[PDB]
């Protein structure tokens, strides 16, 4: 197992998100199933030039697995994952993302709400998550776990676990209080709400 500390502004802006009173919470799913999206979209179009790269799984899809039991609820979607690298970089660090825009934006206008816009989308999962997994396998490396209650650090662990072909799984544990992210009527209208034109089958497994 090894720990990392996150960049700077990225811990900066999970104390922020971990602390917030900010009501509009549902918001994280959009944001964990665009990403999913994202993924998909990426892992389909490489495989127009290389069919190869299906190899691993020809299923595009996005499964919701709330668990009442054990107080998850849990987003799987079978795109191109991320490797260990990927990992390390793009949920580490400010990467790619309007970060420091949005740290400096509580001065702009908006609130916590514009979140998705500058690309740390991920980051609302603590909105309602104490903690978050991402158990990952790409086409090019092998499967790891990914994990953070936030506080400033996280790890990166090779994943012995159920092999999942290629794809990401993201892990809510969930705050005690947010248990309502874990109901079939809940997980349905904020589907409707902000996901229902994604282009790929997101399916709710009942408990
Ligand atoms: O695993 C991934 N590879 C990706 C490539 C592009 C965009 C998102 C990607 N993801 C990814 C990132 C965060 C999630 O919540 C789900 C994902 O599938």
């Amino acid at each position: 197992v090894e720990t990392f500390a996150f960049q700077a502004e990225i811990a900066q802006l999970m104390s922020l998100i971990i602390n917030t009173f900010y009501s509009n919470k549902e918001i994280f799913l959009r944001e964990l199933i665009s990403n999913s999206s994202d993924a998909l979209d990426k892992i389909r179009y490489e495989t127009l030039t290389d069919p190869s790269k299906l190899d691993s799984g020809k299923e595009l899809h996005i499964n919701l697995i709330p668990n009442k039991q054990d107080r998850t609820l849990t987003i799987v979607d079978t795109g191109i994952g991320m490797t260990k690298a990927d990992l390390i970089n793009n949920l580490g660090t400010i990467a790619k993302s309007g970060t420091k825009a949005f740290m400096e934006a509580l001065q702009a206008g908006a609130d916590i709400s514009m979140i998705g816009q500058f690309g740390v989308g991920f980051y609302s999962a603590y909105l309602v998550a104490e903690k978050v997994t991402v158990i990952t396998k790409h086409n090019d490396d092998e499967q790891y776990a990914w994990e953070s209650s936030a506080g400033g650090s996280f790890t990166v662990r090779t994943d012995t676990g159920e092999p999942m072909g290629r794809g990401t799984k993201v892990i809510l544990h969930l705050k005690e209080d947010q248990t309502e992210y874990l109901e079939e009527r809940r997980i349905k209208e904020i589907v409707k709400k902000h996901s229902q034109f994604i282009g790929y089958p997101i399916t709710l497994f009942v408990e």
